[PDB]
């Protein structure tokens, strides 16, 4: 796959997302060809306009930055800055983040019921949405208190610590003392972390359900691991994402995914391929 395509699309997406999608793709594309994918500097240049064209005390809460004169004088940048007025108390933190080259972000879990597809994605804090890669529909996150995966347990009674595949809000029995322990959190699968965070990792459980049950087992418990789920003919998805209803300002995934298993350049490349066909 040609990287210069992935990187062009990445930088149009990043310019847009720093303006919460209020800059168009056709316009971002032009800006990114003409200025060599420099979303940071285009972005900084737009905010300079807004600060300049705004007459409120609010615009002193924006930094005054040096815009390349070929950007300061560009009429398409300037028209964008106008198109984004006015500057409001509800607008102002968007514009600050844009000039700080900042897209605040969060790792979230996602679950497409009809694909029975679960995945993780680093998404923007302003719009925690990711697209199912099997069926191409956008979904909202699984709620924090319903997430499942490799979980960390800290028994409050005896201080045994253990790791295991599990869902939030569902106690497991402490292997130490038998009292019920709720998971503290879920750890996403990551190539730079312990492989026990992967579903591919060998798993053994005290649940009666378990595809690979530990002994002694606990008689009325059910295992969250997808192999167990499948073996018991249950859907791998324990708790589906609500489908996301598009409001219009969404920007497709342009965030670096860190050590999550699905990296960004491949996500974008598959996106560009899908478009070639259509
Ligand atoms: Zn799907
Ligand atoms: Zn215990
Ligand atoms: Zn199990």
């Amino acid at each position: 796959g040609s990287q210069e395509g992935v990187e062009l699309e990445k930088s149009v997406r990043r310019l847009r997302e720093k303006f919460h999608g209020k800059v168009s793709s056709k316009k971002a594309g032009a800006l990114m060809r003409k200025f060599g994918s420099d979303h940071t500097g285009v972005g900084r240049s737009i905010v300079y306009g807004v600060k300049q064209k705004d007459g409120q005390e609010l615009s002193n809460d924006l930094d005054a930055q040096d815009p390349p004169e070929d950007m300061k004088q560009d009429r398409d940048i300037q028209a964008v800055a106008t198109s984004l007025l006015p500057l409001t108390e509800a607008n102002l933190r968007m514009f600050q983040r844009a000039q700080d080259d900042l897209i605040p972000a969060v790792d979230r879990q996602f679950a497409c019921s009809s694909c029975d597809h679960v995945w993780w994605r680093r998404v923007p804090q302003r719009k925690e949405v990711s697209r199912c890669r099997k069926c191409r529909k956008r979904y909202e996150p699984v709620p924090a208190d319903k997430m499942w995966g490799l979980a960390e347990f800290h028994c409050p009674k005896c201080r045994h610590n253990f790791r295991g595949w599990a869902q939030m809000g569902s106690p497991s029995p402490c292997y130490g003392c038998g009292f019920p322990v709720y998971p503290t959190r879920i750890l996403p699968p990551r190539w730079d972390r312990d492989p026990d965070r992967r579903s591919t990792h060998t798993h053994s459980c005290s649940a009666a359900d378990c595809y690979n049950r530990r002994e002694p087992h606990v008689p009325g418990t059910s295992c969250a691991h997808p192999k167990s789920r499948k073996q018991n003919h249950l859907p791998k998805v324990l708790h589906p994402s609500n489908p996301h209803i598009s409001s219009g300002s969404t920007v497709a995934t342009c965030l670096s995914q860190g050590g999550l298993l699905e990296d960004l350049d491949n996500l974008i490349l598959e996106d560009l391929k899908e478009e070639e066909e259509e």
